[PDB]
C-alpha cells in the first residue's frame, strides 16, 4: 500500500523515525512486504476540521487488494492510534480515504502490475 | 464532505477566513452540519493549467453519497465562484474531481462510517 | 487530463521547462489538446519509498477515459522515463495511480464535463 497524511501539525512535531514506524506498521497490519510500501507526511498544512484548525489529518490508504469492511476498520484504529501517539491528532479529527486499486491501475517500473 | 484545493495563488493572496467560509458554504450547500465539513487549501503549488501558469486549482470533493450529475453542477457553480471572487481565479482554470465514497472506506475515530 | 507528482527531490532540481514538457509529452500521448492538460509538481516532500529516502514519486493520472491495460503501460514507460531523466528518480522508485474519471464527476467552468 501507499499511505498518505496531510496534516496541520507542524513539521517538528513529525518525530524522527516516523516514516520507517509506518512503513513496518503497515507491513505488519497488511503483511505486504515492506520494499513495496510507499508513505508521505505532509506537514504544516492549512486545514480545517469541523471548521475549527485544532490538529486534524486528512489521509488515505491506497492498496491493491488488502481493502474491506472489517481490514479498514482494522486500519482505522492502527493508523488514528498512531497519528495520537506521534502527532498528537485526536482520532475524532482524522478522516482517512481507503481505496482499492485495480492492478492495471497501478503504474511502477515502466509498466503495470497488471 | 472533504473539500481540498490545490493552487498555485500564493499564501498572501488567501484571504483570511477562507477556511471558514469554505465550511460554511460547504455545510449549507449539502445540508450537513459543519461539523461534518473538512477544508484543505493548498496554496504556492507549482502547476499548469492547458500550458498557462495564470491563476488556477485543481480540487476534489469526497462525498459519503449525494454526488451525481445535478448535484455536481451545483457545487462546481458554488465552488468556482468562491475561488473566483476569493483566490480571482477563472472557473475555466479550475477542475474539481468529485468522488462518491462507500462508508465503508472512509475511516474516523478508530473504525469506519460502515 | 491531469497529472500530478509528488517528490523528495528539492525543488532546485526540477528543470524549469520540466511542467511544460509534461504537458506537451502528455497531450502527444493522450491524443488530447494541450488545453485541456493540468500538470502538478509538488517537490521537497517528506515520502519513503520501500522504508528509503532515496529519490522516488508517487503521482497519479487522471482521465475521462483513456485508460486501461495496455493505455496504462504506455504511459508509465513514458512518464517513469521523463522522472528518471529530468528528475533522476529510478523508475522502480515510482508510483502512478491511474484513474478513469465519469465526465459528470468532473467539475470544470461552473459546471461538469457531462
Ligand atoms: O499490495 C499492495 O497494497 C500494493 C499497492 C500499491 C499501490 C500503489 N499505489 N496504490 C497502491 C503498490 C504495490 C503494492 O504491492 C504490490
Ligand atoms: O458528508 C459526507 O458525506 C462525509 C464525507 C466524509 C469524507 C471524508 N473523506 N471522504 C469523505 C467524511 C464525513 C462525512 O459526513 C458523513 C459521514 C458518514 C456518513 C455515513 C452515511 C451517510 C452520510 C455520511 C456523511
Ligand atoms: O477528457 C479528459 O481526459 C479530461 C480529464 C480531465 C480531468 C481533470 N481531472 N480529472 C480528469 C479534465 C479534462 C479532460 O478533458
Amino acid at each position: 500500500p501507499m499511505f498518505i497524511v496531510n496534516t496541520n501539525v507542524p513539521r517538528a512535531s513529525v518525530p524522527d523515525g516516523f516514516l520507517s514506524e509506518l512503513t513496518q506498521q503497515l507491513a505488519q497490519a497488511t503483511g505486504k512486504p515492506p520494499q513495496y510500501i510507499a508513505v508521505h507526511v505532509v506537514p504544516d498544512q492549512l486545514m480545517a476540521f469541523g471548521g475549527s484548525s485544532e490538529p486534524c489529518a486528512l489521509c488515505s490508504l491506497h492498496s491493491i487488494g488488502k481493502i474491506g469492511g472489517a481490514q479498514n476498520r482494522s486500519y482505522s484504529k492502527l493508523l488514528c492510534g498512531l497519528l495520537a501517539e506521534r502527532l498528537r491528532i485526536s482520532p475524532d479529527r482524522v478522516y482517512i480515504n481507503y481505496y482499492d486499486m485495480n492492478a492495471a491501475n497501478v503504474g511502477w517500473n515502466n509498466s503495470t502490475f497488471a
